[PDB]
C-alpha cells in the first residue's frame, strides 16, 4: 500500500549486485569503479572515471511512446562540499536518460540541482534546486537529500527536496518526450577529477505523484528504526562524534571538570571555515566528542537502533570518561557529569536511544526509571547539559519540545574541515 510498490524500477542492492526490485525486471549493468558502503550497501558512490557508470536497460515491453507524459523520478543524493573554482559554472549530468536529443536527465553544479525535459522538437525545460554553501550550517551540503521530480505534459514539472516544493515550471508548451530503455548514471561533462556523488533508492513512477505520495516515500525510506548521524548515514557504536544541539545550534558541547562536581555545557560561537566564493560554514569538528558505547546490544553489527540502551562516553584530552548523573539530586534538572569509568558505582548511566537524525538520550536510573531526554538548562548563563523529565512530560504536553534533539557528526571527507 506505500506508493514505493507502485515504482516501474527501483534500485535496490542484494547479495553482491544492484538489482531491479520492481516485477518488471530492468536490466543492471555495473561498471568496474562503482563502490557500495560496507555499512549500508544501498548506498552507491559513483566518481569521476568513465567505468564508474549503472547502466539500466529497461524492458521494452514496459517502454511506450506516452510513458513520459506523467512520470516521476525519486533517489536520495549525498554531494560533497564544492571546494574549488573549478567546480563553479560546471553542470555535469549524473542521471542519463536521453537519446535523439529528447528525454530526461539529471545534472549538478555548484550549488545546484538540476532537471532537464527536452522534446524530440529540442525544446528544454530545466527545473532548479539551489542550495548556498555560505551558511552556518547546511541542510544539503554533504547530506543525504530525498529529491523527487514530478511531471505532467498538462501541466508542470517540479522538483521536490525532503518531501517541500522548490521549484515548478509548466511544461504544457512542450511536445513529445522520446522513451528511451536506457538510463545512465555516470558523471558525464565534469571537469573536476575529484567529484563524486552518493546516490541510493533510485525509483522511477509512471504517475505525477502528489504531495501526499511524495511525503510517504520519504517517510518511508528514511529507515527510522535505524538512527542517523549528521550527515544521515547510520549511527554507530565506537565512533567518535561532536555534538550538535539542534535548538542552539551555534554551541558545541565542552566539559568543565571530570568528576560529579564537574559538568558539561553549551559553548559558542562555533568558528568558521572559509574559501573567499566558494563556501563560508561554521566549524563542525568542534568541542568534546562523544562516543555511544553498547551496554544491551550483542556484538552482532555496530549499529545504533532505536530503543537500544547504550553508554555514553566522553572523550576530553584523548581520555574516555562515562556521562552521568546522581538521580538522588534535588530538582527535575539532573546536572550530567564526566566520571573517570572505575568511579560510577550506582551512579545513572543508561541512556535509551530514540528517533524523533534527529537523536534523542532518555537517561534512565538502575531500576528502568526515566530520569529524563538529555537536554540543556541555565544556570546562571552556562546552559549546563542536563536529563529532565521536564523534557518527557512536554513531549505529551506540546505539540513540539525543544533542546533535546540532538546530531552526531563524525568526520566525513566530503566536509573537509581540519580535523
Amino acid at each position: 500500500k506505500n506508493i514505493v510498490n507502485t515504482s516501474i524500477l527501483s534500485i535496490v542492492y542484494k547479495k553482491d549486485d544492484l538489482i531491479d526490485l520492481s516485477r518488471y525486471g530492468a536490466k543492471i549493468n555495473i561498471g568496474d569503479r562503482v563502490y557500495y558502503d560496507s555499512i549500508d550497501k544501498n548506498q552507491i558512490k559513483l566518481i569521476n572515471l568513465e567505468s564508474s557508470t549503472i547502466e539500466v536497460i529497461l524492458k521494452n515491453a514496459i517502454v511506450y511512446n506516452s510513458m513520459y507524459e506523467n512520470f516521476s523520478t525519486s533517489f536520495w543524493i549525498k554531494i560533497p562540499k564544492y571546494f574549488s573554482k573549478i567546480n563553479l559554472n560546471n553542470e555535469y549530468t549524473i542521471i542519463n536518460c536521453i537519446e535523439n536529443n529528447s528525454g530526461w536527465k539529471v545534472s549538478l553544479n555548484y550549488g545546484e540541482i538540476i532537471w532537464t525535459l527536452q522534446d524530440n522538437k529540442q525544446n528544454i525545460q530545466r527545473v532548479v534546486f539551489k542550495y548556498s554553501q555560505m551558511v552556518n550550517i547546511s541542510d544539503y551540503i554533504n547530506r543525504w537529500i530525498f529529491v523527487t521530480i514530478t511531471n505532467n505534459r498538462l501541466t508542470k514539472s517540479k522538483i521536490y527536496i525532503n518531501g517541500r516544493l522548490i521549484d515548478q515550471k509548466p511544461i504544457s508548451n512542450l511536445g513529445n518526450i522520446h522513451a528511451s530503455n536506457k538510463i545512465m548514471f555516470k558523471l558525464d561533462g565534469c571537469r573536476d577529477p575529484r567529484r563524486y556523488i552518493m546516490i541510493k533508492y533510485f525509483n522511477l513512477f509512471d504517475k505525477e505523484l502528489n504531495e501526499k505520495e511524495i511525503k510517504d516515500l520519504y517517510d518511508s525510506q528514511s529507515n527510522s528504526g535505524i538512527l542517523k548521524d549528521f550527515w544521515g548515514n547510520y549511527l554507530q557504536y565506537d565512533k567518535p562524534y561532536y555534538m550538535l544541539n539542534l535548538f542552539d545550534p551555534n554551541k558545541y558541547v565542552d566539559v568543565n571538570n571530570i568528576g560529579i562536581r564537574g559538568y558539561m555545557y553549551l559553548k559558542g560561537p562555533r568558528g568558521s571555515v572559509v574559501t573567499t566564493n566558494i563556501y563560508l560554514n561554521s566549524t563542525l569538528y568542534e568541542g568534546t566528542k562523544f562516543i555511544i558505547k553498547k551496554y544491551a546490544s550483542g556484538n552482532e553489527d555496530n549499529i545504533v537502533r532505536n530503543n537500544d540502551r547504550v553508554y555514553i562516553n566522553v572523550v576530553v584530552k584523548n581520555k574516555e570518561y562515562r556521562l552521568a548523573t546522581n538521580a538522588s539530586q534535588a530538582g527535575v534538572e539532573k546536572i550530567l557529569s564526566a566520571l573517570e569509568i572505575p568511579d560510577v558505582g550506582n551512579l545513572s548511566q543508561v541512556v535509551v536511544m530514540k528517533s524523533k537524525n534527529k537523536c534523542k538520550m532518555n537517561l534512565q536510573d538502575n531500576n528502568g526509571n526515566d530520569i529524563g531526554f538529555i537536554g540543556f538548562h541555565l544556570y546562571d548563563n552556562i546552559a549546563k547539559l542536563v536529563a529532565s523529565n521536564w523534557y518527557n512530560r512536554q513531549v505529551g504536553k506540546a505539540s513540539r519540545t525543544f533542546g533535546c534533539s540532538w546530531e552526531f557528526i563524525p568526520v566525513d571527507d566530503g566536509w573537509g574541515e581540519s580535523s
